[PDB]
């Protein structure tokens, strides 16, 4: 089930911030933060922390396919506790924090940045706040 | 031209602020922000700064019509210049803040809130960051 989903279709991405507040409503289900290329709504960025098995994992999904997983160590979500997620683009990575701390960085397999027009949250997370904005 | 859009299916009045940072890069056209009822995508308010005759006019559109046009007083934008233009709304208005100040306050006209699902922003506004918050 969609959450939020939002475009911009100048491209937010690199040099943009994505922060999403919230928390979960259970601990046996999961949630998604995607960053979607135009054309094609492939998914270059997703951000998928599952709460059943405590794990966070990302990918993405390009040319009809998933690739390589990348599972992150740690997994600093409580269920049912709000959190605080910030998904930073530079020009090499996606870099994630959690609460204010450094999680995890991604690199950059759709290298189109300025493709990345769209954001989808999906599933078992209750939005308080989403705020989309120009780093530099 | 479409600036940006947001989606927030389970409902984003009242109780939601809209915070929107940017600046015009003309000082002789306009820019929008629409908050839209589902279902069709009727327009329950319409913000518009229009900088060729200084004016902010707000309105509805409702059942395929225009309704009576809401002129503020006063134009507290500078073209070209940086400002943060938030909207809050409660069971009663829509309340319109520039720059920190309270400029107007606009009574709902669409009274099924929970209805008021999306926001567009459209024409001559350079986007720095939109923020979409659960206040209360
Ligand atoms: O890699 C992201 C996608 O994973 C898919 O689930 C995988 C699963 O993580 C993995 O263990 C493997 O065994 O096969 C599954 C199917 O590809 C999800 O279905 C998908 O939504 C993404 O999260
Ligand atoms: O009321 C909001 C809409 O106004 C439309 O323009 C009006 C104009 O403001 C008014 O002076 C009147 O004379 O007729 C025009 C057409 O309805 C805009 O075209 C529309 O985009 C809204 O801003």
């Amino acid at each position: 089930a969609l959450r939020f989903e939002a475009l911009y279709p100048e491209g937010m991405c690199p040099g943009w911030s994505v922060v999403v507040k919230g928390k979960t409503s259970s601990n046996t289900s999961m949630f998604e933060i995607n960053f979607l290329s135009h054309p094609g709504d492939q998914i270059a960025f997703h951000f998928n922390p599952r709460f059943a098995s405590s794990r966070i994992v990302c990918n993405s999904f390009l040319a009809n396919h998933w690739g390589k997983e990348e599972v992150n160590k740690t997994f600093p979500f409580e269920a049912k506790e709000p959190f605080q997620v910030e998904i930073y683009s530079d020009q090499d990575y996606f870099h994630i924090f959690i609460d204010e701390n450094k999680i995890l960085q991604y690199k950059h397999r759709q290298k189109q940045l300025s493709s990345i027009t769209k954001l989808q949250i999906l599933n078992d997370i209750e939005i308080s706040s989403v705020e989309i904005t120009k780093r530099g």
